[PDB]
């Protein structure tokens, strides 16, 4: 017991969420690595988590360097959870060890779950089971459609700048863009936000214009962003576009149970 707690040669673990955090019924556990690890299962074994009430769960790798772990459902609203990472000096592989032991103890807030159906373009925000908010919605036209399936609500913005490159698309050309947007929650980390959009206001419930993005009105954006945290869901269906990569970051939940658990471990 050299422990340390995660605040939100050898190897590094940091993991999410951060001491303390509440997040919402679809928040991973993350162990993310500043190494490649040659023995995953080792690793796997050195991560001990608890939950209360107690949960089955299981490790799936998004990479060479991040492990994650989860329920086959959404995690039931209460939950605690405590995640020990005890890593240090532990053999991870062709000549790499963990450098430290980390800890973290979270807390799973109200169920949130926002669905974007295309068929009605409207998007309907539903704490615990029940509708609170309905925000007509534009997303991806056809040409460069918003992916079907389920999101986790990554991190938030008072106001940023989408740019296309990032993504390996030059803002110069067709579906390029460098784009200022206010109240922009991030919902996959292949670029997917629900953001301000006062350009297709007139669009919002009636057609696709965007290029992935969940266009809403101003008020509606803010609202998101006021209510959302770490962790609620966005689900996406019946868009002419594809599913969501189940490693894409904010994936986790597009994997079935039973691919997931199997684990990727080698």
């Amino acid at each position: 017991r050299y422990t340390l707690n995660a605040t939100a040669h050898l190897t590094m673990p940091y993991v999410m969420p951060g001491d303390g955090e509440v997040v919402g019924v679809g928040e991973p556990v993350a162990i993310r690595f500043d190494e490649n690890i040659a023995d995953r299962g080792a690793a796997e074994k050195a991560i001990k988590i608890t939950t209360n009430p107690p949960v089955e769960g299981a490790f799936y790798w998004l990479n060479n360097r991040e492990v994650r772990w989860r329920p086959e459902h959404f995690w039931k609203p209460g939950t605690a959870v405590d995640v020990a990472v005890n890593t240090y000096g532990v053999d991870l592989g062709e000549g790499m060890f963990g450098e430290d032991n980390v800890q973290t103890h979270f807390t799973i807030g109200d169920e949130v779950i926002a669905t974007a159906d295309d068929n009605t373009k409207i998007l309907t925000v539903r704490v615990n089971g029940e509708v609170v908010k309905s925000m007509p919605t534009s997303m991806g036209k056809d040409s460069t459609p918003t992916a079907n399936g389920i999101y986790i609500v990554g991190s938030r913005y008072k106001h940023i700048i989408m740019d296309s490159s990032t993504y390996g698309v030059p803002v110069n050309s067709p579906n390029g863009y460098r784009t200022d947007v206010d109240w922009a929650t991030q919902i996959s980390y292949s670029g997917v936000f629900v953001h301000s959009a006062p350009w297709s206001v007139g669009a919002q419930g009636h057609t696709n214009t965007s290029h992935g993005c969940l266009n809403v009105s101003p008020s509606n954006a803010q609202w998101f962003y006021d209510h959302v945290k770490r962790g609620d869901i966005v689900e996406v269906v019946n868009t002419v576009g594809g599913t969501l990569p189940g490693i894409d970051g904010l994936g986790d939940w597009n994997i079935p149970w039973d691919q997931w658990r199997a684990g990727n471990a080698k």
